């Protein structure tokens, strides 16, 4: 049993790096460190709106998420644990052309 620490977060996946408009987009949240807290997750067109965004909690502290951006152009992902940012986060995700 794990204290809460936003630290102890670590992301990953290849729908961190890039994407295509039109597609699903995957990547991981490993909360299995960092303790209990409400994990948030936005992932914000250049526009200023949000992108449909799934979670699924596999019990373990282990999140997949799942997306797809709807415009090409650049993303902003903002990942928080207890209202704070997890490492290496806000970060920018570039969503091309279908």
């Amino acid at each position: 049993m794990d204290p809460f620490d936003a630290s102890k977060v670590k992301c990953s996946g290849p729908g961190l790096e890039r994407a295509t408009a039109g597609e699903v987009g995957q990547f991981q949240v490993d909360c299995s460190s960092a303790g209990s807290a409400e994990l948030t997750i936005e992932i914000c067109s250049e526009a200023g709106l949000p992108a449909e965004v799934y979670i699924q909690d596999h019990g373990d502290g282990t999140h997949t998420i799942t997306y797809i951006p709807l415009c090409p152009g650049a993303y902003t992902v903002t990942i928080k644990y207890g209202g704070q940012p997890v490492p290496n986060f806000p970060s920018k995700l570039q969503v091309e052309p279908a």
